Formats: structure tokens, C-alpha cells, sequence
């Protein structure tokens, strides 16, 4: 199967839509990690292939992704960069774990639909 631009667009749109949507959870998540801005230097001796929601949405935009699985490992990439350099307790840990389950909810029927 070969997917259009706007076909991705259009089917993948809305997930990315719905992370944004969370209020505090997405907040974290909207912008690349700026380690210095942030007091948090060591950030990328940590995380080697950094990825947040704006990199995803312009890749969107762009015709970056050609099969609905690359937009889904690039927000699993965000997630998984979050959960390796944060601690259980912290709030970019529990915001990244309700994003997770948001976007479990929203790709599912996605990827159906798609076939
Ligand atoms: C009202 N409210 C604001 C926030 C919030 C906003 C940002 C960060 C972190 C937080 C919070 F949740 F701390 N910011 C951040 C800081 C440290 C790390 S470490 C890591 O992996 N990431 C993704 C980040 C992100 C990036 C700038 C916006 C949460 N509620």
C-alpha cells in the first residue's frame, strides 16, 4: 500500500490534535527540550534522538512521513526519550503516561481505517 500526503494527513491530524488537547500533560512536550534554557545540561548525553510534538506536526505537514508507522514511532520515540531521562515521580513522567494513553486510544481506529 502507498499512502498520499493528504491521505496521512488527514487520518493522522486528528491523534496529534488530541496529545495537544491535554492541559497540563502536553505542556512539557509542545517544544524540542532546550537542556540549557531549562537547567537540565546533561539532557542529551541522555537522549540521543531527541523528538517532540512540534518536530512530529511539521513532519506532518510536510510530507515527511510516507506510512502511518513512522508518525507512530516518531510520538513513541517522544514517549520513550521522556520515560528514559525523567524519574517515576516526575511530572514529565505521569504527563508522557496519560499522553500514552490518549494516543493508544485515538491511533487505534486510525490504523484500522487506514488498513
Ligand atoms: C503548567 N505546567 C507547565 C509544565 C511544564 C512545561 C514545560 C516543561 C516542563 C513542564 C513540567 F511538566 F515540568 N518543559 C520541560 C522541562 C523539563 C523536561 S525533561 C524532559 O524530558 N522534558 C520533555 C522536559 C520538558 C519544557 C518547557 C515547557 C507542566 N505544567
Amino acid at each position: 500500500k502507498i499512502f498520499k500526503p493528504e491521505e496521512l494527513r488527514q487520518a493522522l491530524m486528528p491523534t496529534l490534535e488530541a496529545l495537544y488537547r491535554q492541559d497540563p500533560e502536553s505542556l512539557p512536550f509542545r517544544q524540542p527540550v532546550d537542556p540549557q534554557l531549562l537547567g537540565i545540561p546533561d539532557y542529551f548525553d541522555i537522549v540521543k534522538n531527541p523528538m517532540d510534538l512540534s518536530t512530529i506536526k511539521r513532519k506532518l505537514d510536510t510530507g515527511q512521513y510516507q506510512e502511518p508507522w513512522q508518525y507512530v514511532d516518531d510520538v513513541w520515540l517522544m514517549f520513550n526519550n521522556a520515560w528514559l531521562y525523567n524519574r517515576k515521580t516526575s511530572r514529565v513522567y505521569k504527563f508522557c503516561s496519560k499522553l500514552a494513553e490518549v494516543f493508544e486510544q485515538e491511533i487505534d481506529p486510525v490504523m484500522q481505517s487506514l488498513g
